[PDB]
C-alpha cells in the first residue's frame, strides 16, 4: 500500500485574466514557407532538442532501473574456503560450497512502489522538458529567419539610398559649374555617401552574422533563404477573446514539467513516511556443500532452504524524522517552483500583449512621419535650386529620412519577434 | 575528539581602502513611501524569497540527520527459518530467531562529529544566501519602482511636448494663410507631430512593461503606484567616511555565506583524517531461538549480548589519502572561493562610487545645456517669425531640447540605480 | 580484460572550410607591451585561473581514490564479545576475537579498471577546461586593456572637443560686441560647450570602470597603464590560407574537454556491461580466538584462511539492462555534446571572419567621411564669417565631427576585440 498524499493542484498564484482558446500549429500559424522549411529542418538536426531527446531516453531507463527493485531477484554463488591452525594439529580444513539465491522484498507500506512513482513522474517532467525546448526551437528559428530577412531589407535601402546620394552629389556638382551652388553644399553632399557606406557594410555585416545563427540552430549548413518579401501577412498572428482566462497558461510544457516535479516530490513523501514502518522481506534458496569438489553438486549434499524476516525499526535518535522533513520541505519547493513557472509565465503574456499595442501604434504613427518626411524633402529640394535656402535644408531632411526608414524596419521585425513570443507563451503549436 | 584544522580567516585579498560605518536599515534609506510599502508586500509574497527560506529549512534538516549518525540506534528483527536435505532425511528444520539490538558508534576521533558540523557549517551558509537574496530582492523591488516612475515620467514629457508640437503647427499653418511661411516649414512642424506620437506609444509601453516586472517581484497583483514626484531626496544616499575600511565587506551576506561554507570544508578535512584511524563500536541485545512460535518470548529461549568492537585500517592502496587529498584541495577551493566574492564586492563598491562621479557631473551639466537650449528656441522662434532665419532654426532646437529632458530623465534614474547599488553592495540594511 | 568499446572519433559535424596554419604563442601574438605586462599578472593572481587548477588537482585526486579499489586491502579487527542466558545458568560466556585480513577484487571483465579509465578521462577533460579558462583569462585581459585604452582616447578628444568650443564661443562673444553675430548663434555655442562637458564626465566614468574591470581579472591591484598609442600593429592580426581546414577547431581546449568526456563515457559502458559477468574475489586472513585476553595472541589460539569467492548475477528484473541503458544514453549524449562544442566554435570562427571585413570596410568608409566633415566645417566657417548662412551651418557640422570622431574610436576598439575573439576562437596561444 501507499502512504503517498494525493495530489492537490496548488491555487493559480496569478490573476484569472490577461486584463479586463487554442493556439494553431505552427504549419498554420506561419505562413511564409521559407521559414516553415527552415523549421523542419531544425526539428530533424538541431543538437539541443536531440539532447533533450536523449534526456528522456535515460530518464525512461531510469524509472525501469528504479522499478526493477520492486521484483524479485535471483543469484548464484560459489566458494572455496581452505583453513587451519597456526600451531598444533596443522593439517588443513577444506569445504567447498554453492548457493542459488532467491531475494523479495515485499514493500508492503510502498517504499520502494514510491520510488518507482518518484522516478516515473520525473521521467514525465523530462518529456515535457524535450517539448519545451521543442517550442522554443521552433520560436527560435522563426525569429532568426525574421532577422536575416531584417539584414536583407536594410542592406536593401541603404544600397538604394548609396544611389540617391550619389545622384544629389552628380547634381550639385553640375550646378557648381555653372556658380549655382558653393562648395560647402557640395561637400555636404558629399560626406553622405560615405556616412552610407559604412552602413551598406554594417547591413552586410549583419546579414553574415544571421546566416550564422541560424545554420547554428539549423544544425546543418546548405543553402539559406535570398531575399524574400516578408510583412505581417507572414504569420497569422493569435486572436485572443477578451476574457481570456489564464488558465491557458497551464498547458505550457515548462508548467506541464513542474506540475510531474511536484507529484515527484509527493511520491518521496510517501517513500519518507514507509521508512517508520516495519520491512517485511522474503529469501529462498538451495544449497550445497561438500569438503571435496566432485560431490559438491551431489543432491546428498544439497539443502533447500526458506526464511521470511522482518526489521522494525524503534528508535533512530531522529534520522526518519529528519528524511521525512526534508521530503514534505522539497515537497513545498517543489510547490514554489510551479508558482514561479507560472508567475514568469503570465509576465511573458501580459508583457506580449502590451508590446503589440505598442509596436502598432509606433509603427502607425512613424509610417506618418515618413510620408511627412518624404514631403519636406521635396519641398526642401525646390526651395535649394531656386536659392531660397540653404542645402542644409536638403541634407536634414535625406538624413531624417534614411533614419526612418530603418527605424521603421526595425520596428516592423520587432512586431514578428512579439507575434511569435506571444504564440510561443501561449504554449506554442 | 576533533582532528579538523583551526579556522584561520583568508588575508583580505583587495586593498585596506576604496581609494584615497554602517548602514541605515531600508526603512530610513528609503524615504518615498510609495517604494516602502512595494518592499514589504514583496518580502511577505515573493517566491524568490519563499524559496530561499525553504532552503534554509531543509539545510536544518539535513543537519539534524546527519547529527541523528552521532547517536545510540535501537531497532528489533524478527526471523522464521525453514530448511531440510534434498535427499535422505528430508525432515523439516524449524527455527524463530527475535533480536533487539542496540548500536552505538564511538567516534573517538571525531568523524560523525565533523561530518555533523560541515552540515551546520552548509545550514549557516544557507542562512546566509537567504539573506543575500533578502536583500537583494529589496534593491530589485526599488529598482523597478523608479523605472516604474520613469515610465510616468518620460510619458508626461512626450505627451507635453505633443502639445507643444501642434500648438507650433497651428500657429505655421495661419502663417501660411497669409503668405508669411512656406510649405516646408508647415511639413517640417507637421512630421514631428507624428516623430511625437511614436514617442509617446513607446513610453506607454514602457510603462506596462514596468507594471508587470513589479507584479513579478511582489508576487502579487493589487494596485500599483500612480505617477508620483520623484527626486534626489526619495532615498538618504550613503555618507561614507573618507577613509572607509574594506572591512565593511565583510559584513555582505554573500561574503558570509562563503566564510561558512570555508569552515564546513575544514570540517570535512577534520572527517577525512579519522579515517586513518581506528573505529570502535558497541552493539548489545536481546535475543531468543525457539524451534516453535509459542516459546519464541520465554525467558528460557532468551539470551542478552554486549559486544564491543575495533577496526583499524593498514593498508589500503592510498584509498584514505586520495580522500584526505580531495577535502583538503575543496578547502583550497573554498578559500579562493572566498577571496572571489570580496573581489567581486570590492569591484561592485568601486564602480558605484566611480558612476556617483560621473552621473552628478554629467546632470550637473546637462541641466546647463537644458538652460541654454531653452533659450536657443526662444530665440530662434522671435527670428523666424522676423523672416530672419528657417524654420529649420526652430526645428533643430526643439528637437534638441526634447532629447535633453529625456536624457534628464534617464540620468536621474541611473542616479537613483546607482545609489540603491551602491546601498546594497555594502550590505544593505 | 576490458569489454568498453573502441573509441570512435565522431563525424565533424559542421563544414570542411570556413568558406571558399598554427597559431602564434600570445607573447608574439600581442605587440603592445603594456597588454602583456598585464597578462602576466594575471596568469599569476587569477582567482578563476587559480580555481580552475585546484580542479584539475581534486579530479587527480579522484582518479587516485578510484584507482585505488583495484589494489589488494589489508585490515585488522578486534572483538570482546560477553553475552549469556536470561534464566537458568545465568553465568556469562566471553571470547575474545582478532582477525587480519586481506581482500582483493580479481576484476576479470573489467568493472573496476573501467571506472578507474573513466576517472582519469575525466581529469583529462578537467585539465583542459583549465586551458580553455587560461586562454579566455588572455583574451580577457587583453580585451579589458584595449577598453580601458579606448576610454582614455574617447577622454582625450572630448577635452580636445571642449577647448574648440569654447574657442568658437569666444569668437562669437567678440562678434557680438561688434553686430556682427546675433544671440541666437551666441547661445548656440554656447550650449554645445555644456553637452561637451557632460561627455567629458561620461569617458571619465568608464575610464574608472575600465579600471575596475581590469583590477579584478588582474586579481591584484597595483598601477594601471596610462594612456597609450594604440593601433592595428599593437596586434599580430591572424593571417589565414584561403582554404583553412575546419579541423583546427579539433585543436581548442573546449573541444578536446568534451573528446576525453565522451571517452569516459565509452569506459562507463564497459563497467555497466561487466555487471552482466560473475566477479571473483579472494579474500585471505589470520585469526584468534580466546575466552581470555592473554591468550588471545598465542599462536595456539591461531588460524589462516583463504577463501575464493565467486558471485554470479542470474536474473535481476533488469536492473542490469537499464542500468546499461544508461550508460549507453550517456555515451549518445556526450557525443552530442562533442558535437554541439564543434558547431558552437565553427559559428565563433565564422561570425569574426565576417566581421573583420565589415569593420575593415566601416572604419575607411568613416574614415573618409569624417575628411568630409572637417572641410565641411571649414567652409561653413569661412561662410558663417561673411554673413552668408547662419551659425546652425557651422553646429550642425561641428556635431557631426565630433559624433564620427568617438564612433571611428568605437570601430577601432571593435576591430581589436574581434582580432582578439578570432585568434582565442581558433585556440588561442
Ligand atoms: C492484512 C489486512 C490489512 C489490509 C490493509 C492493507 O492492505 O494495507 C496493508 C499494507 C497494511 O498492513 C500491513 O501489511 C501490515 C504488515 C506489517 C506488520
Ligand atoms: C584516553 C586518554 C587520552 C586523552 C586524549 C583524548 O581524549 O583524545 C582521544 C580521542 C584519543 O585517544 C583515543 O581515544 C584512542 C582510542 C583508540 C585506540
Ligand atoms: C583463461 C583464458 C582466457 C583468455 C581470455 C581473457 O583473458 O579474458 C578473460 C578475462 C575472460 O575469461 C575469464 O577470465 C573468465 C573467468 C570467470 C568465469
Amino acid at each position: 500500500c501507499s502512504l503517498a498524499p494525493d495530489y492537490q493542484r496548488p491555487a493559480m498564484p496569478v490573476p484569472q485574466q490577461f486584463s479586463l482558446y487554442q493556439n494553431a500549429g505552427w504549419r498554420t500559424f506561419f505562413v511564409d514557407n521559407q521559414v516553415k522549411t527552415l523549421i523542419s529542418e531544425a526539428l530533424v538536426n538541431n543538437r539541443d532538442l536531440r539532447m533533450a531527446t536523449l534526456k528522456v531516453q535515460e530518464a525512461r531507463a531510469q524509472y525501469r532501473l528504479t522499478d526493477a527493485d520492486r521484483y524479485p531477484q535471483l543469484n548464484g554463488e560459489g566458494s572455496g574456503s581452505w583453513s587451519g591452525n597456526l600451531k598444533g594439529n596443522t593439517a588443513t580444513t577444506r569445504e567447498f560450497s554453492t548457493g542459488l539465491n532467491a531475494s523479495f522484498d515485499l514493500d508492503f507500506f510502498g517504499r520502494l512502489k514510491n520510488m518507482s512513482e518518484a522516478e516515473r513522474q520525473n521521467y514525465l517532467a523530462t518529456e515535457e522538458a524535450q517539448r519545451a525546448v521543442h517550442i522554443l526551437l521552433v520560436s527560435n528559428v522563426a525569429q532568426s529567419y525574421f532577422n536575416q530577412q531584417l539584414a536583407y531589407a536594410q542592406l536593401q535601402i541603404a544600397e538604394e539610398t548609396l544611389r540617391n546620394y550619389q545622384q544629389s552629389y552628380a547634381f550639385v556638382e553640375k550646378q557648381l559649374l555653372t556658380g549655382s551652388s558653393n562648395v560647402l553644399a557640395l561637400e555636404q553632399a558629399r560626406g553622405v555617401i560615405e556616412s552610407t557606406r559604412s552602413d551598406i557594410a554594417k547591413r552586410q555585416g549583419e546579414l553574415a552574422q544571421a546566416n550564422n545563427a541560424l545554420q547554428l540552430l539549423l544544425g546543418s549548413y546548405g543553402k539559406l533563404p535570398q531575399a524574400q518579401t516578408v510583412n505581417s501577412d507572414s504569420l497569422q498572428s493569435v486572436k485572443l477573446p477578451a476574457g481570456l482566462s489564464s488558465q491557458i497558461l497551464l498547458q505550457r510544457p515548462d508548467i506541464m514539467e513542474a506540475e510531474h516535479a511536484l507529484m515527484a516530490a509527493n511520491a518521496n513523501i510517501g517513500a519518507a513516511r514507509a521508512a517508520f514502518f516495519p520491512s517485511i522481506s522474503l529469501t529462498s534458496g538451495i544449497s550445497t556443500a561438500s569438503s571435496d569438489l566432485s560431490s559438491l553438486f551431489n543432491a546428498s549434499s544439497g539443502m533447500w532452504n526458506f526464511i521470511p524476516k522482518i526489521e522494525i525499526p524503534i528508535f533512530n535518535a531522529g534520522r526518519n524524522q529528519a528524511n521525512l522533513d526534508i521530503a514534505e520541505i522539497r515537497q513545498q519547493q517543489s510547490v514554489v517552483n510551479y508558482e514561479q513557472k507560472i508567475q514568469n509565465a503570465f509576465k511573458e503574456v501580459a508583457d506580449a500583449l502590451a508590446l503589440r499595442q505598442s509596436l502598432n501604434d509606433q509603427i502607425s504613427a512613424q509610417q506618418r512621419y515618413l510620408a511627412s518626411l518624404q514631403i519636406t524633402l521635396q519641398r526642401a529640394r525646390a526651395l535649394y535650386q531656386h536659392g531660397a535656402v540653404s542645402y542644409l535644408e536638403v541634407l536634414d531632411a535625406e538624413r531624417s529620412l534614411f533614419a526612418t526608414r530603418q527605424t521603421l524596419l526595425d520596428l516592423n521585425y520587432a512586431r514578428q519577434v512579439n507575434e511569435i513570443s506571444l504564440y510561443t507563451a501561449l504554449g506554442g503549436g
